[PDB]
């Protein structure tokens, strides 16, 4: 009646750490993106996975999803999540060498938001509200048209490990979070949105000056900053990323200054919503 060819072809790998690895790989002449988890990180997985069989997410700033593969191997189960390929690879990468101007600088962000407030709205008839959890430039990609899709699910929640030190928000590590309110989870990627927008903005070049890239908080946090590090930065000091004095010659780095500030207040209900977000980048330029 029908072959079903599942044969994937691994080609190269584009990643590895913690998670396990991701490799470029083909399926019927086409490229396709390979994360196969470690025994470690089997519950990001599986939650990915409980997402997707709830609500098929599809959005051009989403990873686009393929398929969900569990396999019994001799001594063990092997998980691998298939998805969409971007060669550009991660924002993360992409900043390191790359300068933006204006226009591109925006169509970044604006994706990013795009992509964002989908994950954050509910629609009825539709799909839940969801909060990412672990927003950041390495889990965003940059596709060829030059907007970019959000990735990683496996720590995502849905409405009706932990997320990385670096980019946590303030009631996050002091462990005030109000836990039982969905809109918490919606603030925390909010704040960690104005990190990732102060990270793009760094780049955009004015009147020939761009700053060199650095993660958020390179100048007060050691790698791989320990919670303790991040709380006394975020909570007890209440520092905020530099905003350099050639941005304000600028009237885009102008504006996304005051964004990111709005992304960033101590009061997780005074940070601006995704949609806000949106319309205020809709009106830049
Ligand atoms: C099991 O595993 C994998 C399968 C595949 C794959 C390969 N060929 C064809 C298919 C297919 C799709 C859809 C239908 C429909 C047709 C309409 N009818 C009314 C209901 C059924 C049938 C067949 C699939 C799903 C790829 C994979 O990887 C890319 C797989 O591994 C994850
Ligand atoms: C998993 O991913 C990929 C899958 C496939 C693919 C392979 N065989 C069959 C199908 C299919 C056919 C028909 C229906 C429907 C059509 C309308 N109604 C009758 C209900 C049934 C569904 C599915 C697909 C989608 C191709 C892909 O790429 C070209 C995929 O992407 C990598
Ligand atoms: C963030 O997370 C996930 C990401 C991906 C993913 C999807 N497309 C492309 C990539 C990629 C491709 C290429 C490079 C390099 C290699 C060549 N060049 C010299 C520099 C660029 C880097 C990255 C990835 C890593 C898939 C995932 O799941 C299957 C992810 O997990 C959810």
């Amino acid at each position: 009646q029908r072959t079903v060819a599942r044969d994937i072809t691994l080609l190269e790998c584009v990643g590895k750490g913690r998670y396990g690895e991701v490799w470029r790989g083909s399926w019927q002449g086409e490229n396709v993106a390979v994360k196969i988890f470690s025994s470690r990180d089997e519950k990001s997985w599986f939650r990915e996975t409980e997402l997707y069989n709830t609500v098929m997410l599809r959005h051009e700033n989403i990873l686009g999803f393929i398929a969900s593969d569990m396999t019994s191997r001799h001594s063990s189960t092997q998980l691998w999540l298939i998805t969409h390929y971007h060669e550009m690879g991660s924002l993360y990468d992409y900043l390191q060498l790359t300068t933006l101007d204006t226009v591109s600088c925006l169509r970044i962000v604006l994706s990013i938001a795009s992509g964002l407030a989908h994950l954050h709205i509910e629609i009825f008839g539709g799909k839940p509200a969801i909060a990412h959890r672990d927003l950041k430039s390495k889990n965003i990609l940059v596709k060829k048209n030059g907007q970019c899709c959000i990735a990683d699910l496996g720590l995502a929640v849905m409405h009706s490990r932990v997320g990385t030190k670096r980019y946590m928000a303030p009631e996050v590590l002091d462990e005030t979070i109000q836990v039982d309110c969905f809109d918490s989870y919606k603030r925390v990627d909010i704040w960690a949105f104005g990190l990732v927008l102060w990270e793009v903005a760094r780049r955009m070049v004015s009147n020939g000056i761009v700053e060199d890239y650095k993660p958020p908080f390179y100048d007060v946090v050691p790698n791989d900053p320990s919670f303790e590090d991040m709380r006394k930065v975020v909570c007890v000091d209440q520092q905020r990323p530099n905003i350099p004095n050639r941005w304000f010659s600028d009237p885009t780095l102008t504006s996304l200054a005051k964004l990111m500030k709005e992304c960033w207040y101590q009061n997780p209900s005074a940070r601006l919503t995704a949609l806000r977000i949106k319309k205020t980048l809709t009106k830049i330029d």
